[PDB]
């Protein structure tokens, strides 16, 4: 006797590319799900909805959802359409597990039924804080910032984490962001014997940095979040490029395991690398797991929030506001010639 899942994002407007990806995910993994057996002899169905990432449209399809009688919801694509219709489900007792929308508003406001299997921005603070205190162990750190919310509330994270684990730190400075000459910051790093130094920013200040320490003849370690990882600071800093960590999401397609799903969506002529192909894919591994325990959509999401879910994304866990817990993005060395590696 089949179970009905609602499968919502994007399937036109400027968005759909995006929402392609979550298609071609969920229909991977039903299909998955169903050859080995479904849910106790139970196949999965998908109901798409397009909500076109529009706030307006999210709300037609949340009530239409609930109209229809389902109660499980993988979706919706953006935040904008999502928190709007998260009211309706909340209010009405459906679950939804978002595997795309990011804002942490979402889950700010005492919900129960929702859940999320995308990592956060933040969760690149306890990431790069992890790496550093085990991977590199550098002896005088520097934090630097150019005081925009992003950068800076990565960089604040970055402190917390290394202070906790005994870390010197021996600065937390801000620059301002359009500044291009930053003679006097290299002059205090020479001075100040930093081996270390995090920024938290963009790749414009990360690539006049890195040129100008460089010429200065520092050693100095950089490392940046997602927003340094740009082709373009290949180009601008060059060779002074080379050896930068960056933290970005994972390549889930590359993992050796999961390999058969990879070369089951190339066989469909379809795109295996997109992220939200695997994000979404592990939002049924996951409704899947709760299916076998309880079809109640609130039973579902006590049982997913005390336990932890084996995916193609690795072992997940949530925290009682529905977020993942412990998630961590990948390190990567950046490289004169605009590509990435894993890093040590």
């Amino acid at each position: 006797e089949d179970i009905k899942v609602a499968v919502v994002g994007a399937m036109s407007g400027p968005v759909a590319q995006y929402g392609d990806q979550e298609f071609t995910g969920a229909e991977q993994a039903v299909a998955d799900i169903n050859a080995k057996g479904g849910i106790k002899g139970n196949k999965l169905q998908i109901v798409k909805y397009d909500d076109a990432c529009d706030p307006k449209q999210a709300v037609a399809v949340a009530n239409k959802v609930v109209n229809d009688g389902i109660k499980y919801v993988i979706g919706h694509l953006c935040s904008s359409s999502t928190q709007p219709a998260s009211d309706i489900y909340e209010d009405e007792g459906i679950l939804m597990i978002t595997p795309a929308a990011t804002a942490p508003e979402l889950t700010a406001r005492g919900y129960q039924l929702i859940l999320r299997t995308t990592g956060l921005d933040s969760d690149q603070g306890p990431t790069a804080a992890k790496y550093i205190l085990e991977k590199v162990k550098p002896q005088r750190i520097a934090i630097v910032h150019d005081k925009q919310q992003y950068g800076e509330g990565l960089a604040r994270a970055v402190q917390d984490g290394l202070k906790k684990g005994n870390a010197n730190v021996v600065f937390f400075d801000g620059i301002t962001a359009g500044e291009k000459d930053f003679s006097t910051l290299v002059a205090r790093l020479k001075k100040e014997n930093i081996d270390f130094v995090y920024y938290g920013g963009y790749h414009p200040e990360m690539g006049q940095i890195l040129r100008q320490a460089r010429a200065a003849g520092l050693k100095t370690q950089f490392m940046g979040p997602e927003g340094v990882a740009n082709v373009s600071l290949s180009n601008i800093a060059g060779e002074s490029a080379e050896g930068l960590l960056v933290t970005k999401p994972k390549n889930y397609d590359q993992v050796p395991a999961n390999k058969p799903i990879v070369d089951a969506i190339k066989a469909k002529k379809q795109d295996p690398s997109g992220a939200f192909v695997w994000t979404t894919y592990a939002a049924l591994q996951s409704l899947q797991a709760g299916l076998n325990q309880s079809d109640d959509p609130a039973e579902i999401a006590k049982y997913l929030k005390a336990n932890s879910v084996d995916t193609v994304m690795g072992p997940l866990t949530w925290d009682e506001k529905g977020d993942l817990k412990g998630f961590e993005f990948g390190v990567f060395d950046w490289h004169a010639n605009g590509t990435a590696t894993d890093a040590k």
